[PDB]
């Protein structure tokens, strides 16, 4: 079927570009196990030219893995083979001779957005901190949006924060290339969390870039709340009745009418109001100047 | 789409023999989290009728759920619906009305097979335990395929151990109804592991009773190596060039001539070439009565 041909491909394709030697390799500590797969800490000798040791995340399949994990793996490869942008998490290699399959990746010493704003308050965090990781999110995904990648899995957990701060958007898994049709669409039900899901995905199976900018309104409303739950209390299935019916998360506090209009118009029911990224960065690049 | 249908079809669904008061039911300590979504246990007053409080597992959806889990939920509750069998876990009831949909199953006190077997040694059981379990599992399973259904996700970790060391299939997230193909198939790729997929499972994306068979001769393997990981060492991705190249799992210690070849018969290429159900527990029955 269509993974045997991809894993056949893959194990055959003589790349010393990417293919780097297991030997040189050594994991450490579990980072992170999810709908990503298993993310250990690792290090890599004589990586990309780079004398000596490097500090790396190294993807791979979590146990009992299933066609889905592998055909998610394979596609992050392949798609980030092709990205290149300081605000999006680089693959340095991977390992697919005499082991499991293993991508090395760019680390990013703070873990996860969801995890590090959590973690600190108003660590001691200003609306203009807020904004400026908002803007460095949106300037990553207009370069994506330009190359006809779909991300499709945008949230706060799927952010990396890197030295000085650095957003690194992840989790390429779920990512689609849309060049042909500018929409993705799957028959099958999607494995995006509902409550990030833009209305025409949830109840049409259609992902475009607009459907990315419905999902990086609820990541705003994420970061202006510092890591919120998204539509608190309420269980995923009301999801569908709820949007249907014109509701909308609230204004949250500690959030400017500004921030809040922002929110609304990524969550138009119609993709086409909703504005495109380079929009986003232009209406977050005017609330910093105006401060904070 | 086919879930927001599905959704609301539920929602409105007044069925009066499935629904149980959400103030009747109380939840504790969660028993499992993984693909089959959350489990805890609880108790639940007035349950079927019986006076006071029966002790019931909950399965729910785990935060951040998808479409993909929530369509498995709700097509688990309309498969219990219609099954009864001793070595079937039983759905008791829902609560979907004024909060999260939560499914009330039966309570099996000794947790996962899988657990149970890595627990013992040769607790001590003896090869008829060990026949008796894959004979109880090999009851359900001809019952299933009876009533129509792939089940799709057989292994230890989804068959649970009540009282009297009776097994129940559990995990009805994946089986699909195939009265009128006699055969499931996906266009996308499954949430199965691979380890225990069949060759024209993992290949063409192929469900039928006798892929269920090929997955039971992998829980026979689970059973035999009390708890065993199956094609130990060796990456999923491998898997399919080596069942391509007629490759098996080698006879494990403590495993009889014809236990061993029981397994191999459920992993032939050719789906008719290998037993049926009722063919296994026939198999099962006479090794037992041999003694052992
Ligand atoms: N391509 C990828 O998906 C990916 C994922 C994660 C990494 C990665 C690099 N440094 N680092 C530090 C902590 C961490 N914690 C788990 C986590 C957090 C957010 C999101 N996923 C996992 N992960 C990392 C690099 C690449
Ligand atoms: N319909 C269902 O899928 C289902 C699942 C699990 C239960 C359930 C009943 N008692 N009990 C005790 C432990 C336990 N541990 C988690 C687990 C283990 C095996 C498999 N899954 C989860 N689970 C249970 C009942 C029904």
């Amino acid at each position: 079927g269509p993974l045997s041909l991809s894993v056949d491909a893959f194990k055959i394709l003589e790349d010393p570009k990417w293919e780097f030697p297991r030997k040189n390799l050594v994991l450490g500590k579990t980072l992170g196990e999810g709908e990503f797969g298993k993310v250990v800490k690792a290090t890599a000798f004589h990586l990309k030219g780079r004398a000596g040791y490097t500090t790396v995340a190294v993807k791979m399949l979590k146990e009992n893995a299933s066609p889905s994990e592998l055909r998610d793996l394979l596609s992050e490869f392949n798609v980030l083979k092709q990205v290149n942008h300081p605000h999006v998490i680089k693959l340095y290699g991977a390992c697919s001779q005499d082991g499991p399959l293993l991508l090395i990746m760019e680390y990013a010493k703070y873990g996860s957005l969801r995890g590090f704003l959590r973690e600190s308050r108003k660590r001691a965090l200003t609306m203009g901190d807020l904004i400026s990781f908002a803007w460095q999110i949106s300037q990553g995904m207009q370069y994506l949006a330009e190359m006809k990648l779909v991300h499709r899995d945008l949230a706060a957990r799927n952010i990396l924060v890197a030295e000085g701060r650095k957003m690194k958007i992840s989790d390429f898994g779920l990512s689609r290339d849309v060049y042909e049709e500018d929409s993705y669409v799957k028959r099958s039900q999607g494995r995006i969390p509902v409550k990030w899901m833009a209305i025409e995905s949830l109840f049409d199976h259609i992902y475009t870039t607009q459907s990315d900018v419905w999902s990086f309104g609820v990541l705003l409303w994420e970061i202006v709340t510092l890591g919120g739950n998204p539509y608190p209390g309420i269980p995923p299935e009301r999801l569908f009745n709820l949007l249907k019916t014109g509701h909308r998360m609230e204004r949250p506090d500690n959030c400017s009418e500004e921030m809040y209009r922002l929110m609304l118009q990524c969550w138009k029911q119609e993709p086409d109001k909703r504005p495109v990224f380079a929009d986003i960065s232009k209406d977050l690049e005017k609330m910093m100047v105006k401060r904070r």
